DNA sequence: AAAAA
DNA sequence: TTTTTGG
DNA sequence: AAAAAC
């Protein structure tokens, strides 16, 4: 059948028979991504995406037929690939210093395109000659980010990620007992691995104040029991924490680990779920799908109709994608 | 950079 | 061709 | 301004 240009009108597994294409165009992308190219970044992790999509490897250029996203310049590194298993392109990007230099500064939490272009500019190369520079002068999340590097750069598994679930239903259960505590992000789209934990945390009985004080409580709670390492609160109302993660939960014996937790209305709890499970390029093709296909906007909250002037209630995602026209994905199936 | 307008 | 690309 | 999110 003909494969959709939309991530959400495709299903998109674990189980990536283009690898050796997909690593070379996620190069390609993250490169001009670093460039602020907006425009051809999203050219190649669209074509990226497609192919991940894909129920069998590319082994010939003839293969590429009548595949959306792929155009002569995609293409022309398909066909490359093909020709010797090796991306001359992504080979140019791995070995310029600008890249080397953007991957290495912005792997820091508290660190994003423009400090990592400030410090790139000043001559700065190694995480080392930035640290110990006695002129810089660095956020909070950066110093958090230094300090705890080594754990947050190393990856979260799921024995981790289900510890952290306990210790996040612990503590919310302890202020708000109706509470339901549901993990989102990569480990609901069926990952073994990711960079973090995300929950969506949301209570059935809860008023617009305990809603709005539970994730002052539950942080007051990990910073009296010494957990807590970093916490920004956020306006529904999110927290970008880094926990203390107790090896015997599951050296110094503990781990530091990225979790974001999102309190929101009972009610949205379908439009917040379906927006932090992802991925990224789910979300991206979802809201584009929305306003090209079906004059509809699309957000973390709500799903409201152009053209009869009036939001669309949602109690599950299958309603979400009901009211946009499309047949249901499963959360192991978005990972464009 | 690719597809819509 | 010019405009949009999540937002 | 900057970063943090899927
Ligand atoms: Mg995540
Ligand atoms: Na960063
Ligand atoms: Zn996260
Ligand atoms: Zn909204």
């Amino acid at each position: 059948k003909k494969i959709s240009q939309y991530a959400c009108q495709r299903r998109t597994t674990l189980n990536n028979y283009n690898q050796l294409f997909t690593d070379a165009l996620d190069i390609l992308a993250e490169n001009d991504e670093l460039r602020e190219n907006e425009g051809s970044c999203l050219a190649f992790m669209r074509a990226s995406s497609v192919l991940k999509s894909l129920p069998f490897p590319i082994t010939s250029m003839k293969d590429t037929e009548g595949i959306p996203c792929l155009g002569d310049k995609v293409k022309s590194i398909i066909e490359g690939i093909i020709e010797d298993g090796e991306s001359s392109e992504a080979k140019a990007v791995l070995n310029d210093e600008r890249y080397k230099s953007f991957k290495l500064f912005t792997s820091v939490f508290g660190v994003g395109l423009k400090t990592a272009e400030k410090w790139f500019r000043m001559g700065f190369r190694t995480l080392s000659k930035i640290q110990s520079d006695k002129s810089l002068r660095f956020t909070q999340m950066q110093k958090a980010g230094f300090l705890y590097y080594e754990d947050l750069v190393s990856c979260v598994n799921r024995p981790e990620a289900e510890a952290v679930s306990m210790l996040v239903k612990e503590a919310v259960v302890t202020f708000l007992p109706d509470a339901l505590v549901t993990m989102t992000g990569g480990f609901r789209r069926g990952k073994m691995t990711g960079h973090d934990v995300d929950f969506l945390i949301t209570s059935p009985e809860a008023t617009e104040d305990e809603e709005q004080q539970l994730l002052h409580k539950v942080t007051d709670f990990w910073k009296q029991q010494g957990l807590l390492l970093y916490c920004d609160i956020l306006e529904a109302q999110k927290c970008f924490l880094i926990l203390k993660l107790d090896h015997g939960r599951v050296g110094k014996g503990w781990k530091a680990i990225r979790v974001d937790l999102v309190m929101c209305p009972y009610d949205r709890r379908a439009f917040a779920l379906l927006g932090w499970t992802g991925s990224r390029q789910f979300e991206r093709d979802l809201r584009r799908y929305a306003t090209h296909e079906r004059k509809m906007m699309l957000d973390n909250h709500a799903l409201y109709d152009r053209t009869k002037r009036v939001f669309l209630e949602a109690e599950s995602e299958e309603e979400i994608f009901a009211h946009l026209g499309l047949d249901y994905i499963e959360p192991w199936e978005r990972n464009a």
